[PDB]
């Protein structure tokens, strides 16, 4: 997010803005969070709704300001790229369509691409990812490597922004 404002990214965050504060004030409180999230597909009791308010608030009264509503927005949009991104190039990898990437479905698409990765390198970049000790790469534990193994998901992001920019 950067801050180089405009009529309608702006008139953006107050057409959503009342739709969290239905009421009037300015103010999202536990119960305009909540009515939503519900009308949003998800169900939250009136307890954990509340650490959605704590993640943002630190001024705090219990309830959440433009500023620091804006602040949340451009969070968790940030949260949703990257996990679309990294289902994204998982699925550009694991081929078969089971969410187990034997070392084959992530070697060569590298290759294809020209990634110039060693064996030596993919091979340890599946040991960094062998725990319980099967020898393949499934879905969270792909996702869990993303947040040396510092550059290449530089490499992984890049070539996700193109399938998913040109698959959508």
């Amino acid at each position: 997010m950067a801050d180089q404002l405009t009529e309608e990214q702006i008139a953006e965050f107050k057409e959503a803005f009342s739709l969290f504060d239905k009421d009037g004030d300015g103010t999202i409180t536990t119960k305009e969070l909540g009515t939503v999230m519900r009308s949003l597909g998800q169900n939250p009791t009136e307890a954990e709704l509340q650490d959605m308010i704590n993640e943002v608030d630190a001024d705090g009264n219990g309830t959440i300001d433009f500023p620091e509503f804006l602040t949340m927005m451009a969070r968790k949009m940030k949260d949703t790229d990257s996990e679309e991104e990294i289902r994204e190039a998982f699925r550009v990898f694991d081929k078969d369509g089971n969410g187990y990437i034997s070392a084959a479905e992530l070697r060569h698409v590298m290759t294809n691409l020209g990634e110039k990765l060693t064996d030596e390198e993919v091979d340890e970049m599946i040991r960094e990812a062998d725990i319980d000790g099967d020898g393949q790469v499934n879905y969270e534990e792909f996702v869990q490597m993303m947040t040396a193994a510092t550059k290449i998901q530089a490499s992984f992001r890049g070539h996700i922004t193109r399938k998913k920019l040109k698959g959508e």
